């Protein structure tokens, strides 16, 4: 039953999906161009 404990790893899949975020710090930049 404890089978269901490498379940939990799974979630630790979604920490490294995490890193695409920075990926989206770029859109950040794009904010800037209302400036212009």
């Amino acid at each position: 039953d404890a089978d269901s404990s490498i379940e939990k790893q799974v979630a630790l899949l979604k920490a490294l999906y995490g890193h695409g975020q920075i990926s989206h710090k770029r859109h950040k930049t794009d904010s800037f161009v209302g400036l212009m």
